[PDB]
């Protein structure tokens, strides 16, 4: 059950005014794609804060990798999900490691060594990288049963030359007339149960292809491409989530720089 919004005072929807002309704004099964200029942040504000939304955010820090998390919390307390619930899960071989970052009401932070718990706790799911740093705007436009980010490197190409698996012994094969987009592993998400269902089909995947001894050419991130293939996503975010200024520079078609690697 959702409640009526407030009224709002915002510019009309131009009905003969196309949003972007640069860029695809929605894919051929009528997931939106999310690029600036796309969304209204209020009315999406308001319609998940009526809900009470609680956001999960995830992210491995092993090893070396700890010394991420810093800058990673900082930078995720300034642009992420803010105004909404948000539980940080860090998980960790360095629980005593984890950087004392000072957080927002309504946040909190859930150190995990190294579940149903999530079900319980969270209503959506997001699983990044932690060696990365928020520079923009990363909010509740994102949020949808099922969520892929286009990878910044491969966007303009054409599919045969994306980097899927292609070898047909792997449970990750797509052939080269099959593909929608090269989707990042690096940050996908969604309610929690569909975040579950893909994450319990690439782990049998996974374990499939190690029997035939077999290891997909991207890992984790190949699986991922093949289940959202088979599993079209209902929203796709657009690089501006998932950025590399250093290699990539600042092209015109991106208006923000949401997301980025750590230089
Ligand atoms: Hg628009
Ligand atoms: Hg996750
Ligand atoms: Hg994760
Ligand atoms: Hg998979
Ligand atoms: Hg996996
Ligand atoms: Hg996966």
């Amino acid at each position: 059950f959702m409640v009526s919004l407030p009224r709002m005072v915002y510019p009309q929807p131009k009905v003969l005014t196309p949003c972007r002309k640069d860029v695809l704004v929605v894919t051929p099964w009528l997931a939106p794609i999310v690029w600036e200029g796309t969304f209204n942040i209020d009315i999406l504000n308001e319609q998940f804060r009526l809900q009470n939304t609680t956001i999960g955010l995830t992210v491995f820090a092993i090893k070396k990798y700890v010394a991420f998390l810093k800058l990673f919390l900082e930078t995720a307390e300034k642009h992420f999900m803010v105004g909404h619930r948000v539980h940080y899960y860090v998980f960790t071989d360095q629980p005593a490691a984890v950087p004392r970052v000072t957080l927002g009401t309504g946040r909190q932070l859930s150190v995990l060594e190294v579940e149903r718990r999530f079900l319980s706790e969270v209503d959506y799911l997001v699983c990044v990288d932690v060696d990365m740093e928020f520079r923009d705007h990363v909010g509740v436009e994102i949020l949808t049963p099922l969520f892929g980010t286009l990878h910044p490197s491969f966007y303009g190409s054409s599919r045969e030359a994306f980097t899927y698996e292609r070898r047909p012994q792997s449970q990750a094969y797509i052939p080269k007339d099959e593909g929608d987009f090269y989707y990042m592993g690096a940050f996908f998400g969604g309610s929690v149960q569909e975040v579950q269902r893909l994450t319990r089909a690439c782990h049998q995947a996974m374990m499939v292809d190690q029997a035939n001894g077999i290891e997909a050419v991207w890992h984790d991130e190949s699986h991922l491409n093949k289940y959202l293939l088979r599993h079209k996503p209902t929203k796709v975010l657009s690089p501006e989530y998932l950025w590399d200024q250093q290699l990539l520079g600042w092209p015109a078609v991106l208006r923000k720089l949401r997301f980025t690697a750590v230089p």
